[PDB]
DNA sequence: TTCAAAAGAAGCGGAGCTTC
């Protein structure tokens, strides 16, 4: 109550009185804001926060005097010292450039004569900021203590946001552009994963400004002006930073790539420092200096993250204390630096490195067009990991004399699917290069005989890094593969390794003779295992090598097989025991590993399985068309064009069609969970095209080392065996285009039909600017929709298995269903409550819902029980943060451009985001916090979601025990946790009250197509509460399977490698039974559990 | 309709329709 004087005694002479009832200006920032009751930001109070921080950062003395501490980072020295001076220097500059434009805004239409007046400007969009300026004579000025610490603000995340941003993907690029994924031109995705839009930008920026200014929101306060005012202000703030050059505004417009795409897109992006810049190896002085408690910092030795308190986006949603537990756990970790490989890092240089690693030095006419932009891609991703990998090695640096003595700790925090995720882009768990620098394994092994357990530990984590698949075979057998690849072709990179690590020295020819004898197992992972069998060479005390070299227990077909055991609900299949078996669960078989079922059982993993159901569904195909020599010869020339340029399709002159298990891999993942045929076509006719794209490169770089190679050398000589055999793979991939691309297969009354396009491919090709675009793009994804796709679907279904497609479709109708009504009933509440604001005289359209507002309206819909509860995980599957609620502006700059929307946390639709939700969430989720938290829980690991790192001192029992938290997670049952929401949902729902947009949204999911149309409320009513019943039903199932399972022995080995397989003990004992005689058992006990539950 | 985060700009006027 008195917290009203109180913020007006920090800022007395804001314009305009701070009661929201008065008839003059009112000043929303006083009315937006209290005090907190313990300080959160060191500026409020200052009268010049940039003088007053400025020098706070002039000295280490003046530093530590400053946050009170008696000790600041050793990184914080002299050259960095120096440089924030000179940092601090320009944002007296950026502070400069925001009172010009002020002082521009008061001027153009007389603004602030008619503020002056009482014209109430400080509401209007572009007006929020006159909340925090003062009257100076004749005009206004900013209030320079709030002006100031904005600009400190603005400057941290300068130094910093780039690193923070998320990765965009494809489908990310295809919402902000409005562009058809399956559609978007190549490096379109590249150019919007390296900008911001302006969301992005202003919101992180917004974010910072907030904190800084170290105030709480008021709870019955506007939104309007709690997030308006900061947003205004971050919207100066990028408007300053475009006009000194820290940021370049980029609008990008949609109509140069699809003609009536009218939207144009704004992206900006940070002037990146040099990598030598001083101020790398310490950016975060002043964030430091600012906060009490800073957010961007690292951590070393002993200064242990905290542990975040809600899911990741998602404040609607605690932590639960199993989750809690689990942060803890993973931050406790030690992570440290392996100083030979950033030697070696170093040593070959970012050049060579890229040259490895990347794509080295682009000749942009030695290059498709195209395939130019993935090149450059390629390199951003390296070049930035390296820089970013050694930013952070410089600030170790300074920690102790010893890098590799230095403890650092990471942050992390639970995502909307239940993952613990390293916060960073650059991070071990995230990048591939940090990863084999920064470590948290260690042992010191005994490796002076290579007969004892840790040489064969070692060979087990040289061969994985070497790239042998270390779980089909057993440690014997890859013992002898190894040494085979150390003998022969990888010996003249150990040679060279060896040297190494005995003068320091690389020769010229480095990357040639990493290349070459890396061939395809080429990696970062693999350059450690080079690095540390050469260390292990040279090793003085081979009885005490000491090494970070690790094994990965690595899930086996992991999504897949989750999906699998968590929601099949019917009886027992011996088709499903053989298929489970393949991801690591073995039925009566005790002690068996992954290596032994590969090794003896069955050398076919799940994604080969489908692929083997893909090639007889291709047959069935080909059979119900085989008189239609159009449609034959149109999948002849698919197959023919995919035979061309992807790896794994495989035509021999037989005509036989032999196909490798990769081109099953993402699609049997991503089909699982939930995505459509059509998403998939497209991501193959993308790696089509990319394949493409890149020989045309090969055909430059061949045409300028022999202007008078013919055409079909060019593009086909390291691919053919002669002159006129490549002359007929030139004729195969022009025929096969032209046919692709002029004649499409449409679905009509059940039968494919072949229609034109008359926009097939013709032209003399021009292999630098040669593209696929458009309609043709299109046409190609359309023959691989129906003559591959389809029938890869089919091949998918008959191996998860018909019952798990069935539960997934009912998991997504109730999901979809309920987010549906919730995102309803939350917009017509908040219209409800913003019909009552239009009569209240204070409140202005613009103004918004205040927090406490939206509290109620979102605790008003707790009956219909938006959450989904395991014990020991929290879901929130409509979970959003979207701009259709409050459907406007939230500021603009004082251009009037900048226009940020009002974006309100609210539910909102879950398409078929139930399905990953559940099946990432309750299984490797759950299984990794499992692994965390149990009794003996693995320490000194990295876990990387469906795969852990484990020292070679630890493989055994680390992996035996992420065995065990795989079967832990397996007597999950998601479906039975969407039930008890669901059927809450089901008791409180009214479906009359649904608007008619809603009321057919449901209609889509809980009805057959026929009954859409015209049905009553009752009629989707009736059927919403089916759904239900479905779901009680396959949830009783999977309980019943779950506990039938665990009465009989059980050997699980789904975190394979090692060959460490967990036993349950069950006491029923099913060896020396066929999978058919297994079945008739399981399934016996199931009708008997099932007679336990009625009586 | 795969998940892990959203996301057009800008004149005139003072919101929100409008044209690109």
């Amino acid at each position: 109550e008195e917290l009203k004087e109180g913020i007006d005694a920090v800022y007395p002479s804001l314009v305009g009185t701070a009661d929201s009832k008065a008839e003059g200006i009112k000043n929303y920032f006083k009315l937006s804001f209290t005090l907190p009751e313990e300080q959160k930001s060191r500026t409020v109070g200052s009268e010049a926060p940039l003088k007053d921080v400025a020098q706070a950062l002039s000295s280490r003395a003046r530093y530590e005097l400053f946050t009170e501490k008696e000790t600041a980072n050793p990184a914080f020295n002299g050259e960095v010292i120096k440089r924030y001076k000179e940092l601090m220097e320009h944002g007296e500059g950026i502070a400069d450039i925001l009172r010009s434009r002020l002082a521009k805004f008061l001027n153009t239409k007389d603004v602030g004569k008619r503020f002056a007046q009482g014209t109430e400007a400080n509401r209007w969009v572009g007006g929020k900021l006159l909340n925090i300026v003062e009257q100076d004579g004749d005009t206004f000025k900013y209030n320079e203590q709030l002006l100031q610490t904005a600009v400190l603000a603005g400057l941290q995340w300068r130094l910093t946001a780039t690193s923070n941003t998320a990765i965009k993907d494809a489908k990310d690029v295809a919402a902000i552009t409005g562009i058809d994924q399956a559609l978007l031109p190549e490096g379109l995705v590249e150019q919007f994963d390296t900008g911001m839009t302006l969301t992005e930008a202003v919101s992180s920026l917004a974010q910072k400004i907030e904190s800084y200014w170290g105030l709480s929101r008021n709870p019955n306060a506007p939104l309007g002006y709690t997030k308006g005012i900061p947003t205004a202000m971050a919207a100066e703030i990028l408007a300053a930073f475009v006009e000194s050059t820290d940021v370049v505004e980029n609008i990008v417009d949609m109509s140069e790539i699809d003609p009536d795409n009218k939207k144009t897109i704004g992206l900006y992006t940070i002037t990146e420092l040099d990598s030598f810049d001083p101020i790398n190896s310490f950016p975060t002085a002043i964030e430091e200096a600012v906060l009490v408690n800073p957010t961007e910092k690292m951590f070393f030795g002993d200064d242990i993250p905290p542990v975040a308190n809600t899911q990741l986006r998602n404040p609607a949603v605690r932590n639960t204390p199993e989750q809690k537990a689990a942060l803890k756990a993973e931050q406790a970790t030690e992570f440290y630096v392996h100083t030979p490989m950033v030697q070696f890092y170093e040593t070959l240089g970012k050049d060579r490195i890229l040259e490895l690693m990347g794509a080295g030095t682009l000749n942009k006419e030695l290059l498709n067009d195209n395939h130019a932009k993935s090149l450059e891609g390629k390199n951003r991703s390296v070049e930035d990991s390296y820089n970013q990998l050694f930013s952070v090695i410089e600030q170790v640096r300074a920690q102790s004399e010893d890098i590799s003595t230095v403890p650092i700790h990471y942050a992390y925090n639970m995502t909307r699917v239940g993952r613990m995720q390293m916060l960073g882009k650059y991070n071990p768990q995230s990048a591939k290069l940090v990863r084999e620098a920064i470590l948290p394994t260690k042992a010191t092994l005994d490796l002076s005989n290579q007969n004892n357990e840790d040489f064969s530990a070692f060979q087990l984590g040289l061969a994985q890094a070497l790239d042998i698949k270390v779980h089909t075979m057993t440690r014997e057998v890859m013992s002898d593969e190894l040494t085979k690849l150390l003998e022969g072709n990888l010996k003249p990179a150990i040679d060279m390794m060896v040297e190494f690590n005995t003068t320091g020295s690389l020769p010229e020819n480095a990357v040639d003779v990493l290349n070459t004898a890396l061939g395809d197992r080429k990696s970062f992972v693999a350059l450690m295992a080079l690095m540390e069998y050469s260390r292990y060479l040279v090793a003085e005390d081979k009885s005490a090598f000491v090494t970070p070299l690790y094994v990965e227990a690595d899930g086996v077909t992991n999504g897949p097989i989750n999906a699998m055991m968590l929601m099949t609900g019917g009886l027992f299949t011996p088709d499903w025991i053989r298929n489970i078996a393949k991801g690591g669960l073995f039925i009566g078989s005790p002690n068996k590993t992954m290596n032994e079922h590969r090794s003896t059982a069955d050398n076919n993993d799940l994604y080969q399985a489908s692929t083997n159901a893909l090639m007889e569904s291709l047959g069935k195909l080909r059979s119900n068309y085989a008189s239609n020599m159009p449609i034959q010869s149109q999948i002849d020339s698919l197959l023919s064009l995919m035979d061309l340029f992807l790896p794994d399709i495989n035509l021999g002159e037989n005509g036989a069609l032999e196909l490798k298990r990769g081109i099953a891999k993402n699609p049997l993942t991503i089909t699982i969970y939930g995505s459509g045929a059509r998403g998939i076509a497209g991501k193959l006719v993308s790696s089509v095209t990319d394949a493409i794209y890149e020989r045309m490169s090969d055909v430059l770089k061949a045409r300028a080392k022999d202007p008078n190679i013919s055409a079909a050398m060019a593009m086909f000589g390291k691919q053919a065996a002669s002159e006129a055999h490549a002359e007929e793979l030139l004729a195969r991939f022009l025929k096969d285009m032209e046919t692709l691309t002029s004649t499409v297969p449409v679905k009509r009354k059940g039968v494919l039909e072949l229609q034109s396009t008359g926009t097939g491919a013709k032209g003399k090709i021009n292999p630098k600017t040669y593209t696929i675009k458009g309609e043709q793009l299109k046409a190609l994804q359309e023959n691989m929709l129906h003559f591959f796709v389809e029938p890869l679907r089919n091949g998918i279904t008959q191996t998860v298995g018909e019952s798990l497609v069935y539960s997934t479709e009912q998991l997504q109708k109730a999901t979809q269903i309920q987010s549906v009504v919730l995102e309803d009933m939350f917009k017509q509440r908040v219209q409800e409550k913003l019909a009552e604001k239009a009569k209240d005289p204070t409140w202005k359209k613009g103004d918004f819902l205040t927090q406490k507002e939206l509290n109620d309206i979102q605790a008003s819909l707790n009956n219909l029980a938006p959450m989904i509860e395991t014990g020991s995980q929290t879901f929130y599957i409509a979970g959003s943060e979207n701009a259709e609620v409050a459907n406007q502006v939230l500021a603009t700059n004082l251009d009037d451009r900048m226009r940020v929307p009002m974006s309100i946390y609210a539910p909102a639709q879950a398409g078929v985001a139930g399905i990953p939700f559940m099946t990432i969430g309750t299984g490797d989720g759950m299984m990794m916090q499992t692994l965390s938290t149990m009794k003996g829980a693995p320490k000194n690991t990295l876990k990387i979601f469906d795969g852990m790192n484990i020292g070679l001192n630890d493989i055994t029992d680390a992996s035996r025990k992420a065995n065990e938290a795989v079967y832990t997670s397996w007597q999950g049952n998601p479906i039975k946790n969407v039930y008890e929401s669901y059927a809450k949902f089901m008791k409180n729902v009214d479906f009359s009250k649904l608007s008619p947009e809603a009321l057919e949204a449901i209609g889509k999911s809980a009805l057959e197509y026929d009954q859409r149309e015209n049905a009553t409320v009752d009629d989707i009513a009736n059927a919403a509460s089916l759904i239900e019943r479905n779901l009680r039903n396959i949830a009783l199932g999977v309980d019943i399977r779950h506990k039938v399972l665990d009465k009989v022995n059980l050997s699980i080995d789904q975190m394979a490698a090692v060959g460490a397989p967990y036993q349950n003990n069950g006491k029923i004992d099913l060896s020396n039974m066929t999978p058919e005689q297994q079945a008739d058992e399981l399934n016996k006990l199931f009708r008997e559990e099932l007679e336990a539950r009625k009586q």
